[PDB]
């Protein structure tokens, strides 16, 4: 059934994903579609955010695949990620 | 005591005061202050919207008064307003 369009969550969607980190690809890659989907995705997926953070994980990886560089948004309170020793998370660095 | 900066709702006041009833004012008026000073009013008011639709007036008020025309931004949930009769709520409406 055509739920409604979950357009009462698009400042959140719009405010988390245009943030400082993101500056060098508000060029590379459009930002309709992307947010677009953010909007199903808030709405349909109450309680933990597990499913708006996948989205601009998305966005990150088309950023950085096009040529550009963000910097560093997940804190201890937005989707933060573990790793073993004192092994940093970040974006945009050399697999080598 | 100096209290935390209320950045925590920037994207509020950002997406609610750049809507499409302030088209012709973006380049007539600036944005900067009338939002930073949102970012107070939104956190040192809790609960009823009554601080923050008090500036949003005052940056139509410049609107018209500049010499644009802002839109009609009031719903009946974004702190309406009423009056006798058939009586309709409009901005940039001729006295006369």
């Amino acid at each position: 059934v055509a739920p409604a369009s979950c357009s009462e969550h698009r400042a959140e969607c719009e405010r988390l994903l245009t943030a400082e980190a993101f500056a060098d690809c508000q060029d590379l890659v459009p930002l309709e579609p992307y947010l677009r989907a953010c909007q199903q995705d808030r709405c349909r997926c109450p309680g933990g955010d597990t499913c708006v953070c996948s989205t601009v994980a998305e966005f990150s990886r088309q950023c950085s695949h096009a040529g550009g560089r963000p910097g560093n948004w997940r804190t201890a309170t937005l989707c933060p990620k573990t790793c073993p020793g004192n092994l940093v998370y970040l974006e945009s660095g050399s697999p080598c």
